[PDB]
């Protein structure tokens, strides 16, 4: 049940506990984690030159605000078998945020 | 099609052209290339901490002797896209050799 | 550092220097060395067909007509390991004349 | 292939990535890593005070832009066998960034 933010403290969150992993520029390299440019109206699971896991390709969501969120909230428990390290941002205003900037840098 | 050979000169093998990219010991660090300890009988694309190509994961063979050789002659052309950066072993003396090596050094 | 040059002298000396092991039209042969068609903005090592060694796979370079210059000087210091037996051209007013040839003939 | 890009971008990359073995004003010491002053323009190895080794001599590059972002990419790519301890700036707009700045704080 997302709620836009602020697109700058976004940026702050994404390159501190994010950029580690990830990539968003359109036609970025795969690091530990697979590239996110276009990672908004795709299916979990579609990047070109990635090999992702067993879950996450039959979780299948379609990517949107609202299922990041509670993706980000706890990786683990919404794609068990995952084998993306991240905890998650426990905090609203962190995901809130952090998916604003993510909305925008990835399109 | 493999003939076990002298163990002895694969290590000298293994050492002076894989040995920069690849490391054998049980929990060993992945240099350039991953680190192949329990490679034989195991999937194409399967150790852990490694990001592999799309082809390498793609290709999916069960690792053995006879496979091995022929990925060993030609890295490109056995998986088309391999960031493996190999001409291949192209006599069969060396293969059988380095794969005699590698069979006890990643077991 | 490179400077664009003279194309006409640039073709003399690619036909007296190169052309022995090398042919530039779209899909040609590949002669001794490998052909030259699409170079410029292609890694080192990426033409199909041809069985490069393991040094000009490994240098992954990117060329330009910058680092072709470097390369045409002294194509062993710049690959080591490199299978093309050319010496390279010394003066630097040749380089960017081949180069400027080079450029218009493989696009 | 330089292209010119944001020196005070460029001035955090130096301080971040090149400062603690590097120093640029005009007769600074010589830390981990040689003096960079009037490093442009220059041979590869000629640095008054310094000791450097084998590979670095031996290459004999006059440094430029060009060659320097080619350098930072992947320092032993492009040397073989240098004391400098570094991976390189992956990013192509980093080296262009880091290099502006060089350029004039090494004159
Ligand atoms: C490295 C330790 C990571 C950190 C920190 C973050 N991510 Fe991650 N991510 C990582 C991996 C290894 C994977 C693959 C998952 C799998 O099991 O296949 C991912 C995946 C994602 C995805 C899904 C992409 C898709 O299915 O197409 C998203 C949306 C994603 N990562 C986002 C993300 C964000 C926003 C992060 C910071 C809060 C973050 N990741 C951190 C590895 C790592
Ligand atoms: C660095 C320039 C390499 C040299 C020399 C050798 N290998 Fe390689 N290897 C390298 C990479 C980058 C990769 C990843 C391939 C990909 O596209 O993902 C590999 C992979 C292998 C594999 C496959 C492992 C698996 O799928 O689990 C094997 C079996 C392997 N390498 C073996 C091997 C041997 C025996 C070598 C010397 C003759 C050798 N490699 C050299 C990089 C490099
Ligand atoms: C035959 C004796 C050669 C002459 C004379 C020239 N080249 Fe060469 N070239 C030759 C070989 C055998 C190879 C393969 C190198 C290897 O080790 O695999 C090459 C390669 C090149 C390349 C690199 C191509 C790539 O990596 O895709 C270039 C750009 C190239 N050759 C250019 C070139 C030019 C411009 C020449 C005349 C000045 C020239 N070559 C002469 C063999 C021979
Ligand atoms: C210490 C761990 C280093 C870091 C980080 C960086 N450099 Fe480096 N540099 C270091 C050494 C030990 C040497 C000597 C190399 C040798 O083998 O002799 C160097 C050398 C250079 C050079 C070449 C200078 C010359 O030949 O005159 C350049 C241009 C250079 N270093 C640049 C540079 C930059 C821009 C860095 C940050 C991105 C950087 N170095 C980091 C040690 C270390």
């Amino acid at each position: 049940e997302f709620k836009a933010g602020s697109a700058k403290k976004g940026a702050t969150l994404f390159k501190t506990r994010c950029l580690q992993c990830h990539t968003v520029e359109k036609g970025g390299p795969h690091k530990v984690g697979p590239n996110l440019h276009g990672i908004f109206g795709r299916h979990s699971g579609q990047a070109e030159g990635y090999s992702y896991t067993d879950a996450n390709i039959k979780k299948n969501v379609l990517w949107d605000e609202n299922n990041m969120s509670e993706y980000l909230t706890n990786p683990k428990k919404y794609i068990p078998g995952t084998k993306m390290a991240f905890g998650g941002l426990k905090k609203e205003k962190d995901r809130n945020d952090l998916i604003t900037y993510l909305k925008k840098a990835t399109e």
